[PDB]
Formats: C-alpha cells, structure tokens, sequence
C-alpha cells in the first residue's frame, strides 16, 4: 500500500460523499494515487460493499466511538467532512465535526487539510430577510442560528492553532445519485415519476408559479468532488470559502419536460392561478407502492423515506433568486463546470444504470 | 511585411471592432502575428489614428466604392463583419454584408473564414412572442423580420459555395470602451453620471422594477473579439454558431451601485411603485452641456447622440429573461469569461483612459 494521499470521506453514502469515493480514485485525479477512508452511520450498504473504500461505521455524534474508530488512521492527509445530522440544529451538528477533529488532529502526524461543505443555505437562511444575489463568498453571515456558523467557527480555530489549511464549500442545490441522502432533488423527482407512472398518472408539477419560472442553478455532485479536491491540493485555492455550482443556470419549467420525457409519461405544467401544493403530502402513502416497485424490479432495497426527500423538493419549489456565483473559482483558475439539463439526465441515467430506480 | 493572418475588421469604430484592433495585435493571440484592415464609415477618428491598423474609410452600402477600396486586398485570410447600418432594415442591413463578400470572396485568394456578428435579439425578437430562456444556440428564427435572418442566409450561400468556413456569433449586451458605437450602455451610462455630477443632481435610476431586480448577463467587447478569433482560427469551432456572453450574471440594482461610487455621486435607486422615464428624454437638451463637458476636461471630442445611445438604455431597462448560454462554446472548449461587475469597471477605466469622459 503506497499512496501520496490518504482521504477521510466523512459522509461517504452521502450525496457528495459518494461521489468523491468514486472521483477519488480516478487515475488522473490530483493528489492521486488517493487511499479513501468512508465514514458513515449505517452499516455498509450493498451498493457500496463493491468499491475499493476502507468502510468505517461510525455514530460520529458520539466521541467515545468516534475515537475509538478514527484515532487508529494514523496515515490521513485530507479530511472532507460531507456530512450533518438531518436536522438544523446547531449543537448536534457542531458535535458532529468536532468529533472529527478531535479524534483526528492528535492521531494523523501527516494531516494537511480539512474540506468543510456547506452550503447556500448561508447566504439566505434557514428551513426552520435573505442578501440578494448573485452570492458572492464575500457576504457577511446573517444573524440566524446556522449551524454552518458553528461549523466554519470550529474549523477556523482547529487549523489555525494545528497549521492545517482549509477550505469552505457552499455547492448550490446537489445533482447526485446516492439513495441514501437525506436530500436528493434528483432521486427524489425520478422516485416522484416513478410513482407516477406505476400510478397510470401524468407527471403532475405541484409547485409554484415563480419557482417554474425563475432562474436557478445546481451542482452535479462529481463537479463538487471535483471542486473539493482542488482545493484540498491545489496550493492557490488555499484557505478560502468557495461556492460551487455548474457554471450554468435553468429552470425548473425545462427540467420538468425533461423528467417526463424519461419516463415516457405525459406532463403537467404550472397552472396559471393554481398554488403550490405539498408533495410530501401527495407521497404520505406510498411506502408500499415504493415497496412493490422495487421488488418488481428487482431494485436496490430502498425505503421510500430514505430515498426520497420530498420536504426537500418543496422547498425547492418555493424558492427563487437564490443564484451563486462562480468567479471566485474561475479567478482562482478552477474552470470545473457542467450543462445543468445534462448533468440532471446524467443523474437519472446513473442511477438507473446502479439499480436504484427502474430501467426504461 | 510577413504575417501569418490577414484580418478584415468591418466596422473597426464599433463597440466590437474596436477591441479587435487590439486584441489582433497581442503576441500570443491564436492566429497570429496579424495584419489588421479596419473599415468603417467616417474618416479615421483621431482615437484610432495611431493603432497599427490600416484604416480604411468605405461606405461599404456603396456597392461600388466597396469594389474599388477592398478589392485590391489581395491577401486577407479572415473576415469579421462587425457592423450594421443603424435602423432595423433588413434590406439594407443585407447590402452592406453583401458589398462586403461580393468584394473580397473573388479577390482574396487565400480566403478561410467568415465571422459573423448577430446578437441576442435572435432569441426575443426586433427593437422595433419571445423564446424563452436560457437561450440556446439552436433555438429555431421567429417568425419576425429580423435582419439577422437575411445575415445569416447570405453567409451560409456564400460560404458553402466558396468553401469558406463560417461562424455566427450571438453576443449579449457588449460592456465596451468605443465612443462612436450606436449602442454603447457603459459609455451611456458614464455620459449620463458625468451629466449628473456636473449638474449636482444624484445618479437616479430611470428604468423598470423588474430591470431592477431581474438577473442580467453582458459580455466584454475584448470577449467577444477572444471568442471571434477562436472560432476564426480553431478548426474545431468551424462552422458553429455560437453565444458569446462573461459567464455569470448579474444585477442592475448592484451595477447603479457601483456606477454611482465611480463618479462619487449620490445614488437613487428603484423607488417602490414609480414607473419607467425615458432616459432619451431626460437628455434631450444635453448637447451643449456634453460640449462644454468635452472642451474643459479636453476631453476627445464627441457629440452626445455619437458617444450615448439613451435610447438603448431605456430598452435595457425594461428588459427581463434575457439570458444566454455558454454550455455550447463552454463545451467545444472555450472557457474565456469575465467577471461582470469588474468588466463593468474595466470600461469605465478604459474610457477614461482614452479621454473619452472625465477623469476621477
Ligand atoms: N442538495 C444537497 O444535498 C446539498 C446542497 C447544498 C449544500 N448541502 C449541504 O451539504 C452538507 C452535507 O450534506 P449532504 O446533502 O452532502 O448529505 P447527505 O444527506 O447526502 O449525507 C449525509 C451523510 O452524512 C452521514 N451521517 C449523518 N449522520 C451521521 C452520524 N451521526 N454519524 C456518521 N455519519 C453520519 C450519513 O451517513 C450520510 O453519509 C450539508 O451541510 C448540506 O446542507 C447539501
Ligand atoms: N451592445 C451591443 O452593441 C451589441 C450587443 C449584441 C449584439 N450586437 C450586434 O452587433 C452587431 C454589430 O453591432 P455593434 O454594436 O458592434 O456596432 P457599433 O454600433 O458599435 O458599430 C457600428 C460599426 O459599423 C460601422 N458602419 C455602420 N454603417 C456603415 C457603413 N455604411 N459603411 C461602413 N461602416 C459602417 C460603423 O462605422 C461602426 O464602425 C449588430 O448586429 C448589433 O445588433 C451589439
């Protein structure tokens, strides 16, 4: 076992964590040849079982566990900390990474940088009187209770006092394809259409007006690895916050055609007049239905919960105005970019191709 | 004289020739070393009398005077149409790109390629039903006559008869430096501050709510000329058309911003519930102000109807969803962009520069 880098993916079933532990380990990519470390807090699931991470289960809330496992992984060099709890509170969450740190900076005599992903979320608020856009890295926190303050706060004095450098992530809204995300717009959609179509339903938009219409933009989640790893390496990008999104902007009227085309299923658009109605609630039931589906089609097991965030989704459809800038990465030379509609098929395509969602 | 290129720049006064008149003349641009031919209309302007650019005055809607001054240009190898009459007129729009083919395609014996410039106004329509957006390249005409159309139809017969390459270039709104362009929004602007700030009234905002408040995109005139020389040059763009705007987007609300602190003058923004005024009218009267402006600050002198187009900025400012993609240009390789609140700045240093407005 030689390598010239050892990563600790914390969050590694995540949605960017997933992703890393595949870009990780491409031949070309900087800091390679890349040993990955994937942290998270179910046992290994099968759709993982098969690449080549060192997998740790960790409850990383709870420090004695967290030192136990990590203390031992005397070889890291770069730390990605792609996770947090599921909720926003900003005690748990802040647990969560000081863990990490903790059991870590002590133990990795080699240790070289901590990645910390946010988000957007910072510049507009929280789910539980937002800047105006475009984002720039620039703006001052807003006074919210945002656990991406605690979190920045944390990894600001650990590396500073451990001569670590760092580095802030704020990826807009994540094309990806775990199915183990606590939010996937992705997976979520095509679980939607999915249900759908098994229904002999049209693929029925339930949001409102201004999010069909308005400008928004996304980041497929192989570009935020991508992103992520250039600065955990690239000596230029040092010490700094960096959004990340595809480069692009849509919108969610020609995602929507999109959709319904690759469910060869009929669409309904935006209603003019009709309010947004609550997709969780149009979902509340179909547990069984997801159930049935993915036995039929012999589907990774997934729960319907698990899978799909609908919340998430609503949110989505409620927002607009939210659009980050990627100057600060193309001046510091990161040239990293997607089309949006492709990477959003891209994202459906793959997670056909691993089983999760049904073929066709 | 040896040169590697030979380039024609049609309307080299313009918002966009201009930049070319330089950008040819770099070390390390593609195609290069070049020899620059710079047509335009009226006797070469005291500003660009000492570039290294052989300047040619034609009114090239002259079939005639265009066959005695370009064909003697024996040795050009690169054409780039630049330019257009200053109405909407199809006819006459299509007689000077015609003069222009009809007088070098049978002279130029090492002919390669023809560069087009269009615009935006292919997706939404004539300034006399829009696409929506973010536009795309293939997006098919509407059905309006739009002079483009008649451009475009001539460059494809003349270039695939003549085995010529061609390109089609569809810039966004052009941030530029030239004081002779009939549509210059930053010169306009700076005229208008400048107006303002000798008159001690306040920068106000003119135009729409939704202007105000809508993301916006532009491009650099030394993009455009970069863009233009790429696809000119790089066999892999031959035979494209192609947007061309900085990459990101922005805002109005934040341009009137930092256009009031460039001229150190107070800043009234959009005021809830007060409706559009045109510009154009507000500056009616101004010529005499402009000249006593020009004469004290010895500055190049302009006349205020040649150096502002106050009429364009009040479209500007009642225009929405307007944006244009670079996945196309992005995706063939071109990853030139600008920051658009610093390109904003940049015009505005250059012009000062150039003495075209006052210094401070
Ligand atoms: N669309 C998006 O998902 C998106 C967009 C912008 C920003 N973000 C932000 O990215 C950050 C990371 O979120 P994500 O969406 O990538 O995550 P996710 O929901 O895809 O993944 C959560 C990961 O964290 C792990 N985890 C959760 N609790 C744990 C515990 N107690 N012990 C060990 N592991 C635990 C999970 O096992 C999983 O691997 C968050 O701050 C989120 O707000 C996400
Ligand atoms: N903001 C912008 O200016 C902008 C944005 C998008 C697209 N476009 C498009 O770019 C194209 C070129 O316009 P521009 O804005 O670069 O031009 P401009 O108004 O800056 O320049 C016009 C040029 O054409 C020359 N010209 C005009 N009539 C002539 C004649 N009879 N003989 C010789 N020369 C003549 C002028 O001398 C000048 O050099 C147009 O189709 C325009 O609509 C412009």
């Amino acid at each position: 076992k030689s390598y010239k880098s050892v990563a600790l993916v914390v969050g590694v079933t995540g949605i960017v964590g997933s992703s890393l532990a595949e870009v990780l380990k491409l031949p070309d990519t900087p800091g390679g040849p890349w040993k990955v470390y994937g942290v998270a807090r179910r046992p290994c699931p099968v759709w993982l079982a098969k690449k080549p991470v060192e997998y740790i289960q960790c409850d990383v809330s709870d420090n004695q566990e967290t030192i136990s496992k990590l203390s031992p992984l005397k070889d890291i060099t770069h730390i990605f900390y792609v996770s947090w709890i599921g909720s926003e509170d900003c005690q748990t969450n802040a647990t969560m990474f000081k863990n990490i740190l903790n059991s870590v900076i002590p133990n990795a005599s080699n240790l070289q940088h901590v990645c910390l992903q946010t988000g957007i979320k910072h510049y507009f608020g929280i789910f539980e009187v937002p800047h105006d856009s475009p984002f720039t890295e620039d703006l001052p926190r807003l006074n919210v209770p945002n656990f991406y303050h605690d979190l920045e706060d944390i990894l600001y004095e650990e590396t500073g006092k451990n001569n670590l450098t760092w580095s802030v992530h704020r990826p807009a809204l994540v094309f990806g394809f775990s199915p183990c995300s606590m939010m996937n717009i992705v997976s979520t959609l095509c679980v939607y259409a999915t249900i759908c179509k098994h229904e002999n339903k049209a693929l029925v938009y339930p949001g409102s007006k201004n999010s069909w219409n308005c400008y928004a933009d996304a980041v497929d989640a192989d570009l935020v690895a991508e992103h992520e790893i250039w600065a955990a390496v690239d000596p230029k990008a040092k010490n700094q916050v960096l959004n990340c999104n595809n480069g692009d902007v849509f919108k969610w009227k020609h995602i929507w055609k999109k959709l319904a085309e690759e469910f060869g299923i009929e669409m309904v658009g935006y209603v003019e007049g009709k309010e947004q109605v609550s997709l969780a609630e149009l979902m509340k039931d179909k547990d069984q239905v997801w159930d049935e589906i993915v036995k039929k089609n012999n589907l990774v097991p997934t729960k319907l919960k698990e899978i799909a965030a609908f919340w998430f989704a609503d949110i989505a459809f409620c927002s607009e105005n939210l659009i980050s800038s990627m100057n600060k990465s193309k001046e510091l030379g990161f040239l990293g970019f997607r089309n949006s509609m492709k990477s959003f098929v891209s994202c459906i395509d793959k997670m056909r191709d691993y089983r999760f969602i049904p073929a066709s």
